[PDB]
């Protein structure tokens, strides 16, 4: 490929990052004032862990569904053997969707967007899972404290899910080929908006595929 190619990849990836975001960066930023009162909360905590499960299961494979779109939408992806997308998807998606949270994400009150208002992990109580809630709520801060633009977001999932690493993919190759391409328009856009020092600053290669193997 050439450097007008991996420009046209980059406003490609950038494209359907902003197709499949979900919803849109505007509107989240928007409601950071709308937060849920204290006895919305409590409304929260009240419910079993069933139907607070089946509500957080609900927006978790919405989101990931989102992810998957995504993915369909990248150059190469739908090129790839059925059985390396399934692979790619299965082992990536999961952390996509823990990086796109950041964009819902408010670190001034460590709340989150959940179900049309903002709240903090305390809402979560009833799934008795607080370190789980808590590790993805820290992850999340980390993230905002880098203000990742749409773009960097696009750029950088698209290579948390283009990974030629992952086990069981059979034609590894043209994996290969997809990720180098995505790579280097990652740093050759990160150089056109001045902004080289994310990339030291990114999550340590593991700290994502862990935090989403033990949920
Ligand atoms: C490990 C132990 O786990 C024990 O049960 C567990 C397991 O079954 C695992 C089970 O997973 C939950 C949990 O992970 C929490 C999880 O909670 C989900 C809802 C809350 C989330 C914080 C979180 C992460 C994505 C995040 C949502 C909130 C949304 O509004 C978003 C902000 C939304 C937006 C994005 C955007 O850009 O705009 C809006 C899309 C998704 C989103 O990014 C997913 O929902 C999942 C279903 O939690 C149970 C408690 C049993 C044993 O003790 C076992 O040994």
């Amino acid at each position: 490929a050439s450097l007008t190619e991996i420009e046209h990849l980059v406003q490609s990836v950038c494209k359907s990052y902003r197709e499949t975001c979900q919803l849109r960066l505007e509107d989240l930023l928007r409601q950071r004032s709308n937060i849920f009162s204290r006895e919305e909360v409590t409304g929260y905590q009240r419910k079993s862990m069933w139907e607070m499960w089946e509500r957080c299961a609900h927006h978790l494979t919405e989101a990931i569904q989102y992810v998957v779109e995504f993915a369909k939408r990248l150059s190469g992806f739908m090129e790839l053997c059925q059985n390396d997308q399934i692979v790619l998807l299965k082992a990536g998606a999961m952390e996509v969707v823990l990086v796109r949270m950041c964009r819902a994400y408010n670190a001034d009150n460590r709340t989150v967007f959940f179900e049309g208002k903002y709240g903090g992990m305390e809402l979560f109580r009833a799934l008795g899972c607080s370190e789980l809630i808590s590790s993805i709520f820290d992850f999340s801060h980390s993230l905002s404290a880098l203000h990742f633009s749409e773009d960097e977001i696009a750029l950088y999932t698209a290579l948390v899910l283009i990974n030629a690493h992952r086990p069981g993919l059979q034609e590894k190759r043209k994996v290969e080929q997809l990720q180098y391409n995505l790579e280097l328009a990652f740093h050759h856009h990160l150089c056109k908006t001045h902004r080289q020092s994310i990339l030291a600053k990114l999550p340590p290669k593991g700290k994502l595929r862990s935090l989403c193997s033990q949920h």
